[PDB]
DNA sequence: GCGCGTACGTGCGTTTAAGCGGTGCTAGAGCTGTCTACGACCAATTGAGCGGCCTCGGCACCGGATTCTCAGGCCTGGCTCGCGA
């Protein structure tokens, strides 16, 4: 499972009203068997790529350190 | 600046021993007298140490290598990014 796929799965899995933060996504990936320490840069890059592609809409914070949600709209505007 | 989680504040019923009081004791602080050992004072003597002079080598310095560390470029290895089936 690619980093972005696990990120999307965890984000759709969590039911936070305000979104899933960097710490929350790290905890989810760590619970998913992912090394959150050795691959931190990759997690951040995947998050940024998902934000840029419009897959994840950032709700709080700026950059990688904020919180993000699934965009249920861009999934059908391909 | 943000997120987490755990460790500290707040309150309540239970227990526990501090504090007050009283009493009794007797150990030791405190004062007093005797006198004896001990240190101040003072003269005489001499040798210990202070001052100057001399030397010579421990060390400061410089030249010269030898090994160490910091830094960095290049290669190998795997994992990711991405597009289609």
């Amino acid at each position: 499972p690619s980093v972005s796929e696990l990120i999307v799965q965890a984000a759709s899995s969590s039911k936070e009203r305000g979104g899933v933060s960097l710490a929350a996504l790290k905890k989810a990936l760590a619970a998913a068997g992912y090394d959150v320490e050795k691959n931190n840069s990759r997690i951040k890059l995947g998050i940024k790529s998902l934000v840029s592609k419009g897959t994840l809409v950032q709700t709080k914070g700026t950059g990688a350190s904020g919180s993000f949600k699934l965009n249920k709209k861009a999934s059908s505007v391909e």
